[PDB]
């Protein structure tokens, strides 16, 4: 493929940083007029991290609309994603309003709450079924419903209460638990598996709402997962691996939200993951089953 030609020419050429402070140079920069208003301060976890104005996810309640979250719209793969910030004690109410409006099916968490002797990201959802979530200031309850414990991650299946219409949706919450910040996950096959895991639950399909997707900021991490799920995507519409230009996926995405990848070798890292990728796109169902025994899920 041209991408894996063009993956060995960055290697060989020890160039993986000078490709990436080119993303950074060229990518879009908006206005995040609202995200700055003296008001929303507390709304947002880190001072240089904001959603673009013309992008952001607006909460619908007349007092305050502000979240940090943008909505990601790939026009041509023909998926969307909102990435948005790990929730503070004070937003979690409005991230789940956030899920409840946009009509979310599932959640993907890239993050912990504690990383590096920090926290990262409050305790937005329940751990245990008896004990259930009520978000009085948006009129939402929240409550486990079961979970699947893997070695690297655990899927939980959630159902969100409008406490207003006593409506009730069931939302699938995926935490990846051994992702670092500002780090790559272990292998292309730890990634792969969990991506395909998230696909195979329908989170990511058209007939539901945009996939939330978060890390600690909601950019690094987040970047990494959308940009490789959006060029398998791209990809499989015309079965065509050299009709990916990667660089370009990512341009895109970032005149969405600012700073998605976080590091070279997070780049370095989505090449590798969708060049392995590919394998499964073209044809080769079988590699699916691999990925799952060499990301060791059960051990
Ligand atoms: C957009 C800009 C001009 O580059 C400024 C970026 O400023 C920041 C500030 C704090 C951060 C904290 C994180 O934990 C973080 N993560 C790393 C990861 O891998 N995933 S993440 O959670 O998004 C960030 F990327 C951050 C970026
Ligand atoms: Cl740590
Ligand atoms: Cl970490
Ligand atoms: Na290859």
């Amino acid at each position: 493929m041209e991408m894996e030609k063009e993956f060995e020419q960055i290697d060989k050429s020890g160039s993986w940083a000078a490709i990436y402070q080119d993303i950074r140079h060229e990518a879009s920069d908006f206005p995040c007029r609202v995200a700055k208003l003296p008001k929303n301060k507390n709304r947002n976890r880190y001072r240089d991290v904001s959603p673009f104005d013309h992008s952001r996810i607006k909460l619908h309640q007349e007092d305050n609309d502000y979240i940090n979250a943008s909505l990601i719209k790939m026009e041509e793969a023909q998926r969307s994603y909102i990435l948005t910030q790990g929730p503070l004690p004070n937003t979690c109410g409005h991230f789940w309003e956030m899920v409840w409006e946009q009509k979310s099916r599932g959640v993907v968490m890239l993050n912990r709450v504690m990383e590096k002797g920090s926290l990262k990201c409050a305790q937005y959802w329940p751990q245990k079924e008896e004990k259930e979530m009520i978000f009085e200031d948006t009129n939402l309850k929240l409550t486990l419903i079961s979970e699947d414990i893997k070695s690297y991650y655990t899927v939980r299946q959630l159902e969100l209460e409008n406490l207003t219409t006593q409506e009730t949706r069931e939302i699938l919450h995926f935490h990846y638990t051994t992702w670092p910040d500002f780090g790559v996950p272990e292998s292309p096959a730890s990634f792969l598996n969990f991506l395909f895991k998230v696909r195979e639950s329908g989170s990511l399909s058209p007939e539901h709402g945009p996939v939330v997707v978060h890390c600690s900021a909601g950019i690094g991490r987040s970047g990494t997962f959308c940009l490789a799920d959006t060029c398998l995507l791209l990809m499989d519409k015309r079965k065509d691996p050299s009709s990916v230009d990667i660089k370009k996926v990512l341009l895109e995405m970032r005149k969405f939200r600012m700073g998605l990848i976080q590091t070279a070798d997070q780049l370095r890292f989505s090449y590798l993951a969708v060049i392995e990728g590919a394998k499964f796109i073209m044809g080769d169902s079988s590699v699916q089953d691999q990925w799952k025994e060499l990301s060791h899920e059960d051990l």
